[PDB]
């Protein structure tokens, strides 16, 4: 599906908001190295 059972607004305000690597995982519940796996898939 597109927008059915997926996430999206947990990284998208981790970084929206103004973050960094460390202080985004602080912020939610991901390492800064997995956090960048996201940001390199863009979805």
């Amino acid at each position: 599906g597109r927008k059915r059972k997926i996430d999206r607004d947990a990284v998208l305000n981790m970084w929206q908001q103004g973050l960094g690597a460390s202080h985004i995982s602080k912020t939610m519940n991901i390492a800064r190295s997995t956090v960048y796996k996201v940001i390199n898939e863009s979805n």
